[PDB]
């Protein structure tokens, strides 16, 4: 029951870059917590990625939860599909699976 205009805005945003991070804050100042922690992990990978600050856009903050059926932030997207949040990204990192996922494999 999502409005088609919101569906479109969210599909566009999630494809804004190959690797796209929805977070509290931005690359210069991430909110203490899960958003800052995931930024640190992404940084250590050396991959190019972009961020979007869901604290400054409530429509996207609430919309993306419905769009991705995922209740929390941060949300990492790769090639337009949800990967997950910090817990998933850490698990991937632990298993040596994070880099392949960031390259779309
Ligand atoms: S994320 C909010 C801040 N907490 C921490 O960074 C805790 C880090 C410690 N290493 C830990 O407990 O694991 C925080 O409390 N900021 C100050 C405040 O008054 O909110
Ligand atoms: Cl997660
Ligand atoms: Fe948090």
């Amino acid at each position: 029951s999502m409005a088609p205009k919101l569906e479109e805005r969210l599909k566009v945003l999630t494809n804004k870059a190959s690797v796209m991070l929805f977070m509290k804050g931005n690359k210069q100042e991430a909110k203490c917590g899960f958003s800052k922690q995931i930024l640190e992990i992404l940084n250590s990978t050396g991959v190019e990625y972009e961020t979007f600050d869901i604290l400054e856009d409530e429509e996207v903050r609430q919309g993306l939860k419905a769009y991705s059926n995922w209740p929390t932030y941060p949300q990492l997207y790769v090639k337009g599909e949800l990967v997950g949040g910090l817990d998933i990204v850490k698990e991937l990192k632990e298993n040596g699976e994070l880099l392949p996922i960031l390259r779309g494999e």
